[PDB]
């Protein structure tokens, strides 16, 4: 039937697509300008990993080879510390497992695109405003300052990490929500063509410079550019009142001095440091958990509205790419929107949780330099059941990355497997003292095909 999304980021532009192929009327609105027209503007130039998980669901809207087309390929994981051979682990134990590296706005461009070639009619400098449920009545904003009101029938928020439709929604039921806020801010440099040839920065990987309580990321572009992120506290604990935060770092200079000290082989190579510093905010990262998602068969969220959580595991598209795929395969297979929209917040919900802390737990694994006895001496036999078991022992990186088992079901496996783990490698010193066998006997008895 007849559908109104508010947000053409991912996720909406994505669901307005395949509604739209079904045979839905939708209408998409946006706060912000088409990014269609051409400037003379350089750009933002975000960077963002695509996994197989949201590779899958543009697959299933017919835009995977179009997006691919302008995607950086990775093959494996690059990381640089200083007096160390720069180590690049591969992704899987083969390499035709691969994550790519899409620019953010290369990406909207073609799903917007997609999303008219359907039938999706897509209105630009709309912001929504407020919700009438009653009177299934919408308002919208334009910054000349206008209000314009819309009847709806089926509201798709789809209107990212601060969405107004879901503060719509708490107007009138209680989301449940809790917030889990995380210390790191994050800011945006990037490293140049010029820079990265000069270096020999490897184009065809992930980078990270791991740094304890903070870290920097690169993902490569066409051009051979890198888009690098760090994060960093806005402020220091009060435990350790010295440690590096984002308020020490006042300028470029500041900034300068901090990634000589303490990224000296990448300040090299950070040639606008200063610049991108001052000119680029500083972005807030939190985990919001809902209990629900929809309000009767009236409003949906998905995506970053539904389910804000730490980029760590390079997820948040790819999940909401995941929930654009179901939101429209529920909206097409139900009774009614009401049936849809809970059914849709079961299958996903579970998911959302589950993807949600095991990015918060990602955070460590990549940010030490150096890992303990503990985790080196379990990821060394994990690989050596993976090889021997691979339809029962899958790396939990891999089930997430690399697959498109449910959030949720990897969390459960890798949750048996760490603790299979854990058991076989206490009291040992290394591999030697581990029978591979019972490890393996014990994979099988535990952890179902
Ligand atoms: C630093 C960082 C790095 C990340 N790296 C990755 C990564 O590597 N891989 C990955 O998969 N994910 C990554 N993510 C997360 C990913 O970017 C998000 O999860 C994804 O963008 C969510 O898509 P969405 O469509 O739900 O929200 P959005 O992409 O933010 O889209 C919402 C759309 O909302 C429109 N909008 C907002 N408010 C209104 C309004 N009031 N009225 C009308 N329109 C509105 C927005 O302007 C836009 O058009 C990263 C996030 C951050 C912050
Ligand atoms: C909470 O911690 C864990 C959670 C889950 C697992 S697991 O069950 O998924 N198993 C394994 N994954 C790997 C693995 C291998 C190669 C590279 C990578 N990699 O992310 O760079 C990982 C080795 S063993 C292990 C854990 O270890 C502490
Ligand atoms: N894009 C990111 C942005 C911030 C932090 C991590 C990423 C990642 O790429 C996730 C990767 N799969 C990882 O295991 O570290």
């Amino acid at each position: 039937r007849q559908v109104t999304i508010i947000g053409a980021g991912l996720a909406g532009t994505l669901v307005a697509r395949l509604l739209a192929r079904n045979g839905w009327q939708v209408n998409l609105f946006e706060r912000r300008p088409d990014p269609r027209i051409e400037t003379g503007a350089r750009g933002r130039s975000i960077n963002l990993a695509l996994a197989e998980r949201g590779a899958h669901a543009l697959r299933l809207a017919g835009l995977e080879r179009e997006v691919l087309a302008e995607a950086v390929m990775m093959r494996g994981r690059m990381v640089h510390v200083p007096g160390t051979p720069p180590n690049l682990q591969p992704y899987g134990r083969d390499d035709s497992e691969v994550i790519w590296s899409i620019n953010r706005d290369r990406l909207n461009r073609i799903l917007l695109d997609g999303a008219e070639a359907a039938g999706a009619s897509i209105h630009f400098n709309l912001g929504l405003d407020s919700v009438d449920f009653a009177r299934q009545r919408l308002t919208l904003s334009n910054v000349s300052g206008e209000r314009l009101e819309k009847r709806f029938h089926l509201l798709i928020g789809a209107d990212g990490c601060n969405s107004a439709v879901r503060q719509a929604m708490a107007s009138v039921v209680d989301l449940g929500e809790h917030l889990e806020t995380q210390p790191h801010g994050y800011k945006e440099l990037q490293i140049t063509p010029e820079a990265s040839a000069q270096f020999n920065l490897e184009p065809n990987a992930l980078h990270i410079w791991p740094h304890g309580d903070y870290m920097c990321i690169a993902l490569p572009n066409l051009d051979r550019s890198f888009t690098v992120t760090l994060f960093l506290h806005h402020q220091s604990p009060a435990a350790q009142p010295a440690s590096p935060c984002f308020a020490q770092l006042v300028d470029g200079h500041a900034a300068r001095r901090f990634f000589q000290r303490q990224f000296p082989d990448l300040s090299p190579m950070l040639d606008s440091l200063e610049q991108d510093f001052e000119h680029h905010p500083t972005g807030k990262l939190a985990t919001l958990r809902l209990t629900t998602w929809h309000v009767g068969g009236q409003a949906v969220l998905l995506g970053d509205a539904a389910h804000p959580m730490v980029p760590f595991h390079g997820q948040g598209m790819n999940c909401a790419l995941e929930d654009a795929v179901a939101l429209a395969e529920h909206l097409q297979s139900a009774a009614d929107n009401a049936s849809a929209l809970a059914a849709f917040t079961a299958q996903r919900q579970p998911d959302a949780l589950a993807i949600q802390a095991m990015a918060l737990e990602n955070y460590v694994e990549m940010s030490s330099k150096v890992a303990s006895p503990t985790y080196l001496l379990e990821r060394e036999l994990g690989q050596i059941m993976a090889q021997r078991q691979p339809t029962r022992f899958i790396p939990r990186y891999s089930m997430v990355t690399f697959s498109r088992l449910p959030y949720a079901q990897a969390m459960a496996r890798g949750q048996i497997q760490e603790q299979l783990l854990k058991f076989a490698v206490a009291n040992h010193s290394d591999l030697t003292s581990i029978n591979l066998d019972a490890v393996e006997h014990e994979v099988t008895r535990c952890l179902p095909p």
